[PDB]
């Protein structure tokens, strides 16, 4: 119920960790 | 100012990581 | 066991993604 | 159970520290 | 005013450091 | 290259934090 | 054991964040 | 500026404080 807010934040981060990684790669 | 946006997430993540670490256990 | 098993997976993904983002970025 | 109150404070201070570090 | 907020939090840590250091 | 010393430490912070979320 | 590791990890994060904030 | 001036102290203070807590 609240934990998924942790995973949302990790997903949302991984997406943009990679999204950046296309501007580099 | 790209990965600052990325970093902020990691902070916000760690915020909940710890906040959930004090309540549960 | 539900989102907990999903959380470990997610996190490890992110560790790799960051470790990568170090190497290339 | 008291240490964590330190740690959570540091994290809280870390995001504020970068939240305005972006601005520059 | 956005900065002030940082120091205040930053201070709260110190006390929790020393108050934890004095205790044990 | 300056702001990459955060991410390493932040990535290592979070990982441990989450690793320890498991342990508890 | 690890609850120390974070603090150490987390200090040298906040340290650098703040250091960089001052320098820039 | 002076708030900035002040800020340098606190943080580095906190670093040493922590450094101690780590130490002992
Ligand atoms: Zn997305």
């Amino acid at each position: 119920s609240k934990l998924l807010l942790l995973l949302i934040i990790l997903s949302e981060a991984l997406h943009l960790a990679i999204l950046l990684l296309i501007k580099w790669g």
